[PDB]
């Protein structure tokens, strides 16, 4: 669990999903 680990974490959350497309 490194800053690197929860770039990918947060990656994955917000940012997006709009229309089901980060997944």
């Amino acid at each position: 669990e490194t800053r690197e680990q929860r770039a990918i974490r947060l990656a994955r959350m917000s940012a997006y999903a709009a229309r089901r497309l980060a997944n």
